[PDB]
């Protein structure tokens, strides 16, 4: 395929923090489905759940809500109600300790799941191997 396959150790039982590690934010899925993140560990919208449809390819759900990230046509994460192709993504270890999570769909662009400095998500075309805003270490809670 398009990317390596080094797996970040393999256990979605409970849910996760996805903390961010550039700018240390925890990804957050909000009610009507607008994703960015907050640093306010007590945040009832950034308590996910992982599950893996295949061996390194992961759904990520908001436990609060029900709702899958999923990355659109432009490179924007939304919150989706029901999971689709763009829901898909292929998790992978990053500098032998951190976890990126490709867009499945569009891994040939190579468009990952990031958080800016800011808390604001950054539009798919935007990110890229090498880039802080790519790496998330999860928390279990």
């Amino acid at each position: 395929h398009h990317h390596h396959f080094n797996l970040p150790p393999g256990n979605y039982k409970k849910p996760v923090l996805l903390y961010c590690s550039n700018g240390g934010h925890f990804l957050r899925i909000l009610p009507d489905g607008t994703v960015d993140g907050t640093r306010d560990r007590s945040d009832q919208h950034i308590q996910l759940q992982l599950s893996a449809e295949s061996v390194g390819e992961v759904y990520i759900k908001s436990t609060e809500t029900g709702q899958y990230l999923a990355m659109d046509t432009d490179g924007l994460l939304y919150g989706s109600q029901t999971p689709n192709e763009e829901c898909l993504f292929l998790e992978r270890l990053e500098e032998n300790h951190y976890v990126t999570y490709i867009s499945k769909k569009h891994a040939e662009k190579n468009w990952f799941v990031g958080l800016k400095k800011n808390g604001s998500v950054k539009r798919g075309p935007r990110t890229h191997y090498g880039q802080k805003a790519i790496l998330f270490l999860p928390l279990p809670v």
